[PDB]
């Protein structure tokens, strides 16, 4: 179906704020990661996929396959540890996180040229839009 492949420059981030503070990521942390701005880099075959959140902060690494269960170690964003599963939703990426917060996981897709992000956790929802640089 759809490769994800890129390299992705953010152009959109709508309530990140909130969506750290549901997490509970203290003041200080929450103040610089908003003014970040990380790149998606993103290297898929088939169904195993690496998907890098880079920035000049922190990076956060997800190596996984679709479908297959694991235990994901958030460190860096709010340290948590989660059982967490990506599974394909037709061409959409659909992502849950179990663990301590309700209804934590993302929703990733492709329109067009734009890769599309969806974070949430307890019913907040944070907005990514990105583009690859043509
Ligand atoms: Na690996």
């Amino acid at each position: 179906p759809v490769d994800f492949t890129g390299y992705w420059k953010m152009l959109v981030n709508e309530n990140f704020e909130e969506y750290l503070r549901a997490l509970d990521v203290n003041v200080a942390l929450r103040k610089i990661a908003n003014l970040l701005k990380p790149d998606l880099e993103i290297v898929q075959d088939g169904d195993h996929m690496i998907i890098r959140t880079l920035s000049t902060f922190r990076n956060y690494i997800m190596d996984f396959q679709v479908g297959k269960e694991f235990e994901e170690d958030l460190t860096g964003i709010d340290d948590r540890k989660c059982m967490t599963t990506v599974s394909w939703d037709g061409d959409k990426l659909q992502c849950v996180q179990k663990g301590e917060k309700e209804g934590r996981g993302w929703t990733q897709w492709i329109e067009g040229d734009e890769l599309h992000l969806e974070m949430r956790v307890e019913g907040v929802v944070c907005k990514q839009v990105f583009k690859k640089v043509q």
